[PDB]
């Protein structure tokens, strides 16, 4: 019934857009938050719970999956969707970022990268061709081109070199994806803009990616230490360089205010790990800003994590109980914190979508920030 | 509507019985498996999931709760049921066993015991009066008398001394419970038979407890190293000493075959920790015996944990997936293993209840053992 891929914009306000991506496995409402699944699980949540929070799509980490349980093994078992029990779209990253951040003994070349697993020191390889193949074996719906990441800060020369290599690799990724009929006909492929903080390099990258042609365009290389002011400054000039009629995906971690500002700058998709990572460490998001539930001030607080949140956690349990669970190291604490935090991010996305649709997003952003930072 | 406490026996076969305990917060089907909640949580499960597995009642560990978050704190917050979100009956243990097993610097006397917390070395006290008070503060439905445990093996003299002290403490527990109107009118009190492996001491203990009078009678002091043959030998003579018309509660850990044999000997209630403890360590129960899901033989096994199990885990996920989760140390692995194992124990209890009701329990026990140990 549904097409391989169709992005439609229903409403706009300034640079912000709201709409839908239709794919074979489901519809994705945009702007979208895509919860992160590492090794075939969204931390401490059954897939049905992830869906109940409002997620339309989740991310799978290729690097983690190729190490454990293995890409070929997942294919033999019927693919990632079947394996983990999530039947809606899955976006897979290329594996490259985690190779840089997590792996050891990395050897980089124009062909790709060889590296040692951080788990057992076994040797592995990634390349544009192999990354696209692994994403095929997983049965990914949205496949990411394999690129070479640029650390922050980067000199103009190094940023240019890595961007140029990334563009050559974007073409190789495109060709690998297209040559595999089943993948080409059923999945989508996104390209990744590079260029660090440099406007000229960002423009060259956008031009190269548009010439190749992709179903969507990510902004890569941000959220890696430059800070919000600089990230926003780069997004100001970078997002307008990308094709307007395709989704714009900001890759990287983000707080609620990062998401709001990025949407104001034309971003349609987010993959923030913060709500799945920081939940078990005690951080809970609320409309009045984040709290750390471990703080002693919550030990006898009968209110829910957030006073307005519609999630199941906030309907049933108190701050006092969750404080106890997290302090005690109980698994249920991680379950409840993670469900609430992902649900909070999804409610943020719903408010963003509704406000853009109603032409009051700028007001929403101002009201959101005033209260969140009060 | 329902009474404070009413135990009714609907059917019998040999020493085995099936029936119901009616209490204000709900009906408990017997023979019953009562999943263990330590510090106000059944490991890795929301209360609704615990209920979905078939549990009618759960256990709360008094020792753990008095340390964290504290009994007075739980009372201030509205009681244990409200705190953790379980609205059905809760049985609380007295705290005594864990004082012996887990605490340090224990000082025992005829008055009670003082001890240091294993968490932070803070000093605490338990006595018949204080244990009953803590169970009141938690809002327990079934309160356990506070006793003095007897290690295995025990000399006849030491077993007699501890049994005699336990009987004096049973009277003190009875009086403390009765003097508190709200507790006496709404909760039930069980006494605990002691006497180690000695028939004469078990008889003296049963006589003392029956003279005092309780709503139910536990068999204490077993499942502590004597092994199944000896446990069954002691149950053979010990259970018939207890009043026939009240529930018989075996305190201690147990495998599926321990439960079946104990029911054959007249036990009505079980509190086995094994399914909540061993799940995250890899052990899954099946009708063909236990398996360890971490074993490499399961890495590509698409079958559910058990071929007949009706639990949600066995409807949705494969052995291969759960193998991966447990090997990877993922929280979802513990969630799924624990849900399946508790559900397996509940299905065992349902088959036991149905077979007794139908006068075919002896056949069920034989068939169960033949297959479980094949
Ligand atoms: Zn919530
Ligand atoms: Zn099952």
């Amino acid at each position: 019934d549904r097409p391989r891929f169709s992005f439609s914009i229903a409403a706009r306000e300034g640079k912000a857009r709201t709409g839908t991506i239709e794919m074979k496995r489901g519809v994705i409402r945009t702007p979208a938050f895509m919860p992160v699944g590492t090794a075939a699980t969204v931390k401490a949540l059954k897939p049905e719970t992830v869906r109940a929070t409002g997620a339309d799509i989740i991310l799978g980490n290729t690097y983690h999956l190729m190490l454990r349980p293995g890409a070929e093994r997942i294919a033999k078992l019927g693919g990632l969707h079947s394996f983990m029990g999530w039947d809606r779209p899955i976006l897979t990253d290329s594996g490259g970022y985690q190779v840089m951040s997590l792996s050891s003994l990395t050897k980089q070349s124009e062909e790709g990268v060889t590296f040692k697993s951080h788990l057992d020191g076994s040797r592995h390889m990634l390349s544009p061709e192999r990354s696209i193949e692994i994403q095929h074996l997983l049965g990914s719906d949205i496949v990411m081109a394999f690129d070479e990441c640029t650390p922050y800060p980067a000199t103009p020369s190094r940023a240019a070199s890595s961007m140029e290599r990334s563009m050559r690799w974007a073409k190789r990724s495109r060709d690998a994806f297209d040559s595999r009929k089943e993948q080409a006909e059923n999945a989508a492929l996104f390209g990744i803009q590079q260029g660090s903080v440099f406007e000229n390099l960002r423009q060259q990258s956008a031009d190269a990616l548009a010439e190749i042609g992709f179903d969507g365009y990510a902004v890569g290389g941000l959220a890696v230490g430059e800070g919000q002011d600089e990230m926003f400054r780069v997004l100001d000039f970078s997002v307008p360089m990308l094709p307007d009629d395709k989704p714009h995906y900001l890759m990287g971690d983000g707080k609620p205010d990062d998401i709001v500002g990025a949407v104001e700058r034309g971003i349609d998709m987010f993959d923030c790990v913060l709500p799945t990572r920081s939940g078990r460490n005690g951080q809970a998001f609320t409309w009045d800003g984040p709290i750390n539930i471990r703080n002693a001030r919550f030990s006898e607080d009968l209110k829910p994590l957030d006073s307005e949140c519609h999630c199941a956690v906030c309907q049933k349990w108190s701050r006092a109980y969750i404080h106890h669970l997290i302090r005690a190291g109980e698994i249920l604490g991680a379950m409840l914190m993670t469900e609430h935090n992902i649900a909070f991010y999804q409610q943020l996305m719903q408010k963003i979508r509704d406000s853009i649709s109603e032409g009051r997003f700028s007001q929403f952003a101002q009201d959101f920030r005033a209260r969140y930072f009060a």
